[PDB]
């Protein structure tokens, strides 16, 4: 099982670091709106759904501190669940080589500067397990880091 992030190198596990574009100025009331689907890709690394990988996120993916007070909500694979996430996601397979953008986007309550360029906006923890012996579990995260600041 493998992923990457704008096109890039391969990942197999760990932490990688996932750069966005934020509407620069939102007016009170106004959420932002992550879709990571334009960003995070993966796939099966036989194809064919041989040794299908089982894909969740992974309650205590959250806000970075600077953002704690912030509100969320995740959609994860047909889902939306509140953010920080205090339980595991549903459960998305895959089985294709073709890499697949993963159905992932998050919305974004502030509660001046909302979110400053550069800065960690959320980690989103990701676990991997396939079908066959152990199933060779790995663990993922996604550091959502925003490539331009954003105003109200
Ligand atoms: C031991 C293991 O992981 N086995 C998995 C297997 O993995 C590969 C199969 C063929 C070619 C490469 C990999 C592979 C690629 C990467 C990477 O590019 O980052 C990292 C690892 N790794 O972490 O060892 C392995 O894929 C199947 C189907 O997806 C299941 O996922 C299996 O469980
Ligand atoms: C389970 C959990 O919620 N928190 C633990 C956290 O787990 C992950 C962290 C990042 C990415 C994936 C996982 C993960 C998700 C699952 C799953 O979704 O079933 C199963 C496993 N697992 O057993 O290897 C790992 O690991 C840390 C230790 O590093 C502590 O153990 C936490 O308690």
């Amino acid at each position: 099982f493998s992923c990457n992030v704008d096109g890039g190198s391969s990942i197999g596990a760990g932490t990688t670091s996932v750069y966005v574009n934020l509407d620069p100025v939102i007016q009170p009331g106004q959420n932002l709106v992550v879709d990571l689907s334009q960003h995070i890709s993966c796939w099966n690394d036989y194809g064919g759904w041989y040794d299908t990988d089982h894909i969740n996120l992974v309650q205590g993916s959250a806000f970075a501190g600077s953002l704690q007070s912030y509100k969320g909500s995740l959609y994860w694979n047909n889902v939306t669940y509140p953010f920080p996430l205090t339980t595991n996601t549903n459960v998305l397979d895959i089985g294709d080589k073709t890499p697949m953008p993963l159905p992932l986007k998050l919305y974004i309550t502030p509660v001046g500067v909302v979110i400053k360029a550069g800065e960690v906006i959320a980690r989103i923890h990701m676990y991997k397990i396939a079908t066959l012996g152990s199933g060779n579990p790995r663990n993922f995260t996604w550091n959502i880091i925003s490539n331009n600041s954003v105003v109200m």
